[PDB]
């Protein structure tokens, strides 16, 4: 099988093994601050991605890998009653660039058909296509979720993500949890990789403020993902990774 | 570190590192089957342990262990208008014996305080101090759980659980899904072993059918357990383990 | 091609071409009432099906129909405020009966994975498992719909719906129109017909008044019905059948 | 009763069944391409027409006819954020021509009253007399569309549309799909053609580019279209036709 994982416990600015686009940056503190502020700036879009590709799945054999990624993050909202516009781990063609900004999360742009990407967003501001209420949702090639789920979020706590894909049943899991809170939430549907994403992408996180108003900032302080392309243990990533 | 971990995609008889106890039996099919059944038989009462004793926590140096837990279980109730009574996924003393039956699931004993036990339970009757609807709980010392949650079970389907425990927090977070039905349930709160638990503990199973009527049987498929106890990456054994 | 097609501007009592279960009856006044009455009657379950089963997609050529079928339904609501559950058309096994009322619309049960059913749903009541507000739903072998989209109801006038499914795209389309309101709904998505349903079915409506609240009543007053099994023109199906 | 039906899956060169207007070609591909490319080229024009007339209504008996029309199509705009100006299926005198482009879609003028058409358009640019976002409108005579509803479109994607007419209760129903994004719209208003339109008409389509920009193009894929005009089964005609 072919297979590759990372985990770090903290950024550090420079580091090779990254892409930034946008107003990503990382601190001297050693996080990834994917928005500019100054309390967020209206109309700010980052994005950061692991600099190697995945290989997702194969043509050949028709196999399709199985995954995990876990992470914390948080927000900053100067005002918790107006919030946008979210934040998403997403999974893209290797010469993926920065889209459309607010509602779009910067991963698709109005009036297009999204390209081959795949993500989990985490929603702050409720658009024409939303459900009311934040949410965690399943986006396969559009902005429009195939599921969501109400998303209890706390505004400067830190959140810690689980996400797994499992190919043996197609299905795609998110939970997220606030330790402090006692509070959790989880999602889960079944996502076709072959016919959605390309053999090889690349993978990262994108956030993005309010359209014109400051919204939430949003840092990831953490990262950690493992990947099994068969010819898996997920209680060794999340007590290992 | 001290670290312990093991994972089977199925049971065979006779195994040497599992401990069987009531009329727990594991089936040629290489099914953990826990109740007796001909439809499952009432009254019926099984657990079964994992031989090797796990270092939770160490009086010393005072660090408690992270861990991990996943598993496929699956229930058969001939009417699902009448279950009962549930399962259970147990930590206990080394020398841990089956305890009363039916609502008590085979961990407590009516009139007594429990011991130095801590388990996530999958319960499908409404005993007095139950809350409406089958559930998870997290019990702590006492069949009357210090937190729980409803869960939307379906008879006949398997049920992927994931429990995971991080030292840091003191967070216990177990999850529930049916990949069949693509629905999933998650359950957290902080739980603190060094006094709930004593130094070495035996990990395992515990199910019991209703006390006068069948209820459901219960079997466990496959299982798999990674433990981190310091002087973690769970990512790797959701994929891994 | 198979084909098969039928279209009733009203139905007549004891007609052999059909099946009634439930307390659906035929009124004299060629209406299909699903619900008693006397004002709906808590706790009413009536269904009725196409006598004749329809063969939806074949094994051998592995090819799939594609079908339509419109008709005119309205319900009565003698408090618009407290209105359940709702009505429902769908495709099920051939030996289909009925399951459990109120909210599972009579074809699902609690606690059980639904069987080889798929429906549009009309739902007026708001279960756990539902969005807010009525809405029509696609159902895949379960009571959750895998999508929904707001129905802007009217009491006690005449609804006339259009459901089609495209075989080439597995794409199926619900719309609704409210001719007196110039009011209008539609819902799409893909559904996979050779996984969710046996090769043949029966074909027909639902419809349940609340559990323990009269609800409203559901009266079917036309049906329209064509299908194509290839080795299709609607504009025919909706100006003739 | 008097009827009328064709069904394309595609267009062919120089067939004598259709007029052409403007800058309207079908090109060896089966395209009939409305308007001149080489990206769309700025003030184009052309239209398409079914060459026989249809009997719509009969001044005698007083009977309006019912009818069914759908069709594919897709329009390519190299920037998606400058867009112009629409496509629309109309009805007209027989001997009708080409009028003002651009915002006019080449069906009206400026300063004059329309002359007896009735259309539905799918316009993306905002005129004075537009609502804001691309749309689909009913319009009667007029530019000024009596009623519209925000059209989602997609850029390359071909769009699947449903235009019914029923003569009982003069409603004029239009629906769009994206099978590829599983996105719907829907739309409906009363229509009396009676006093828009004359006994006999014909039937087409009619496009236009910018006015000083390039806009997009406008392709039709295929075309499918029934009429009967009473001394109806649309099923038959979204599954036939
Ligand atoms: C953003 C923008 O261009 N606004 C112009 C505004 O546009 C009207 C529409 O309103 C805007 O709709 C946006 C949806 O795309 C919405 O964005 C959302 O923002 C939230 C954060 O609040 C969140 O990020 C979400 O994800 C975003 O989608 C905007 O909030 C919203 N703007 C407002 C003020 O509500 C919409 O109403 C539409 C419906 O018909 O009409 C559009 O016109 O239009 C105004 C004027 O009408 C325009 O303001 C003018 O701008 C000029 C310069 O461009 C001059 O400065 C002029 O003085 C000023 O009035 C906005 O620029
Ligand atoms: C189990 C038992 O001993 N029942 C005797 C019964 O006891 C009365 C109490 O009823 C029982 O209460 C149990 C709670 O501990 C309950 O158990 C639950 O069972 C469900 C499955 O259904 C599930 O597993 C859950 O987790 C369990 O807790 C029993 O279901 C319930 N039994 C019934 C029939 O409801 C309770 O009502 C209490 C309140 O005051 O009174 C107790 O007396 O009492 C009856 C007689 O009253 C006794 O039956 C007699 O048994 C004799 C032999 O022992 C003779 O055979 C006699 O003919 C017969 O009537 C039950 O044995
Ligand atoms: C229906 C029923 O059995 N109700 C008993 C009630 O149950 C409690 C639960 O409440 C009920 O939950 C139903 C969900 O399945 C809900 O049904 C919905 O009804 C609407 C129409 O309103 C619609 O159709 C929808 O689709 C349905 O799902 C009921 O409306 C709801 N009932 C009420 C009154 O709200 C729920 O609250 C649950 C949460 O813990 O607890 C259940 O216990 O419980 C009461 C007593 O608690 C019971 O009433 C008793 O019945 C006895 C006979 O069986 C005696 O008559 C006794 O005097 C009486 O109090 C209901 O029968
Ligand atoms: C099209 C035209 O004749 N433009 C002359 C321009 O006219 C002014 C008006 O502006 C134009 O208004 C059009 C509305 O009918 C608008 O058309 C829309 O185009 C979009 C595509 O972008 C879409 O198809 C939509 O459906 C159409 O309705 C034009 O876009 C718009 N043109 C511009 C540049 O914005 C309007 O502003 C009006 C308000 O008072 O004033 C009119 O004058 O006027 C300019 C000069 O003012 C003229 O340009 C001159 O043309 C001369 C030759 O005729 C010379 O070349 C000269 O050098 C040049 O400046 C435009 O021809
Ligand atoms: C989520 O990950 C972040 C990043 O590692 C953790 O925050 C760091 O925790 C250490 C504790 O050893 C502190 O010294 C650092 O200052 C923290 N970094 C930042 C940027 O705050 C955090 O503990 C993790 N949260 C959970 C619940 O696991
Ligand atoms: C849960 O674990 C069980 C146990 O391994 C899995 O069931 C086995 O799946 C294999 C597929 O390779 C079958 O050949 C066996 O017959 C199954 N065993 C039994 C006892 O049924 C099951 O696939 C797992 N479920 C999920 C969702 O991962
Ligand atoms: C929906 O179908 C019903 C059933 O045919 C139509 O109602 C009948 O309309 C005729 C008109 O010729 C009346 O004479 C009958 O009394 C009606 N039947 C009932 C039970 O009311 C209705 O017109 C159709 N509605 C639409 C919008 O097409
Ligand atoms: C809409 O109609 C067009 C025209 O027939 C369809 O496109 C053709 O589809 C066939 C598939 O058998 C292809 O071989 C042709 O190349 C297509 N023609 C063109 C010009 O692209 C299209 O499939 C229809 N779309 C939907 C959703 O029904
Ligand atoms: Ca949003
Ligand atoms: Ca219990
Ligand atoms: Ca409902
Ligand atoms: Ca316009
Ligand atoms: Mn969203
Ligand atoms: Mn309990
Ligand atoms: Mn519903
Ligand atoms: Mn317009």
């Amino acid at each position: 099988a072919e297979t590759v994982s990372f985990s770090w416990n903290k950024f550090v600015p420079k580091q090779p093994n990254m892409i930034l686009q946008g107003d990503a940056i990382v601190t001297s503190s050693g996080k990834l601050q994917l928005n500019k502020v100054d309390t967020p700036k209206p109309s700010s879009l980052g994005r950061a991605l692991y600099s190697t590709p995945i290989h997702i799945w194969d043509k050949e054999t028709g196999s399709v890998a199985s995954f995990a990624a876990s992470f914390n993050f948080t927000f900053y909202a100067p005002d918790t009653k107006r919030l946008a516009d979210g934040l998403a781990f997403f999974l893209a063609p290797i010469d993926t660039k920065p889209q459309t900004h607010a509602g779009y999360l910067g991963l698709f742009n109005e009036n297009e058909s999204g390209d081959q990407v795949v993500a989990v967003e985490f929603d702050t501001f409720r658009n024409s296509w939303d459900p009311p209420n934040p949410h965690i949702g399943i986006n396969v090639n559009s902005i429009r979720s195939i599921k969501t789920t109400s998303w209890d979020l706390a505004n400067n706590k830190v959140a810690k993500v689980l996400i797994t894909y499992d190919a043996s049943t197609s299905l795609l899991v998110a939970s997220l949890v606030y330790p402090s809170q006692r509070t959790s939430n989880i999602l889960s549907d079944v996502v076709d990789l072959k016919t959605s994403l390309p053999e090889w992408v690349r993978i990262g996180f994108s956030a993005a403020t309010g359209l014109d108003i400051p919204g939430e900032s949003h840092d990831v302080l953490s990262w950690s993902f493992a990947s099994n392309l068969p010819h898996l243990d997920l209680t060794s990533f999340v007590l290992h990774e």
